[PDB]
């Protein structure tokens, strides 16, 4: 019948991170919960207030993410999965190609994320 | 190291080994039921990702990796991103990103689900 539900679900739910994420990220601690985990380049957050911390903690003042592809799967146990290939402009930083995952839980009839894993690209020098 | 990078860098391991030698001998690490997005395309089912798989172009490859991050889910599976790079044949080397869901099943570790993207 044409798009499949986690398709929709975790299409638009990308889309709403990232407007959250370039404008206001203390308003980030809504789709995340207790159990939560965030690794941002590297390091392991565990819980939604360690998470908006370190979000929140970022020295960017400007940024703007840009997605290059989005694959988003269902997983057995009802979850949903994606995978976000994208670039990111912040301040006067040069262009920062980066890798994102998620992984979707229905949690009262919310899709909430459970794990959230970043990675930035490097250049090679 | 905690348990669930143990067991992520072992199956990514055992993975690219498989990978770069015999691609026939990957349906080892995947189920029945196993989903595969390879480059926005989706293949599902053990038997379509193994041809696939198989049918890639290339003689020989060896793909490096360059970060790592493991993390474990609230439901017992085990996430895995990796990100690299790739040498197949005399084509020039190219970027990757990969990423796969563990579960266990019936005592040991395999993919449900993979997702793969060329850095572009």
């Amino acid at each position: 019948g044409d798009k499949p539900i986690w398709e929709q679900i975790g299409s638009s739910f990308i889309q709403h991170y990232y407007q959250l994420f370039d404008n206001d990220r203390t308003q980030l601690g809504a789709i995340y919960i207790d159990a939560s985990c965030l690794t941002w380049e590297g390091q392991q957050f565990q819980g939604k207030a360690a998470i908006v911390e370190k979000l929140s903690s970022l020295p960017f003042q400007k940024i703007q993410a840009s997605i290059t592809a989005q694959d988003h799967q269902p997983t057995p146990d009802s979850c949903i999965i994606s995978m976000v290939v994208g670039q990111l402009k912040a301040d006067e930083d040069p262009i920062m190609g980066f890798h994102q995952m998620f992984l979707l839980k229905n949690i009262n009839d919310a899709w909430v994320c459970t794990n959230d894993m970043f990675r930035l690209a490097l250049h090679n020098f």
